[PDB]
């Protein structure tokens, strides 16, 4: 899935020291002294959209070509990947 | 993951764009756009944006629930949420 349980080893314990240090910046509680991080530790790998790839059958100078073009997500920046032909119609 | 889209203006526009970019590299001479025909396929590309971490941390003998985010590209980290005290898991 998207969720995964991790070891409470060092990297994790160091995630703990960060939490408290940032908590101390806020100070909602006392001057929190870091003790330890315990099981369970949940890690959510966040997947988002980078943009797309379009596959075309396009007729150029009456010749059937297959165009592979990409487009970026937030910028709509498009780039032509491949362009071969002529190719058999589908 | 794979998607089929119609061949409307948007898609024809994609075709006008493609040819025009081929004219630049000109591996097939000067080509003139006619039309884009079925089928049109669209693939969505997903990349990792970063991570969220759910921790159970002890602070001054108090058990808290902390949520941190960490950013893929930059390793940048932020404390989303810090509540407590909370009963042991």
């Amino acid at each position: 899935g998207e969720w995964e349980i991790i070891d409470i080893g060092p990297f994790t314990q160091n995630l703990g020291k960060f939490a408290v240090d940032e908590e101390n910046k806020i100070g909602q509680y006392g001057r929190l002294t870091f003790n330890k991080v315990i099981r369970p530790c949940m890690k959510k790998t966040i997947q988002v959209v980078a943009g797309y790839e379009y596959q075309l059958y396009v007729y150029a100078s009456d010749k059937l070509f297959r165009a592979d073009i990409s487009e970026d997500y937030k910028t709509r920046g498009r780039k032509l990947l491949r362009f071969n032909g002529p190719v058999p119609p589908p």
